[PDB]
């Protein structure tokens, strides 16, 4: 598990505006729990606490 942007199609994260909407992405993916970042690495973003290794995640590089 690791602690990290969740991504969607290609390496962009999820824009969110609550921190409810990014649990409820976040636990439907496998993770513990998760919230709405504002100003993290990639900036805003649902942040995901102990996601499954193998869900993908914003890694540096370009959102298509
Ligand atoms: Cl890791």
């Amino acid at each position: 598990v690791r602690d990290a942007y969740i991504a969607k199609p290609h390496n962009c994260v999820y824009e969110c505006a609550r921190n409810e909407y990014c649990n409820n992405l976040c636990t439907k993916n496998g993770a513990k729990s998760g919230y709405c970042q504002w100003s993290g690495k990639y900036g805003n973003g649902c942040w995901c606490i102990e996601l499954p290794d193998n869900v993908p995640i914003r890694v540096p590089g370009k959102c298509h």
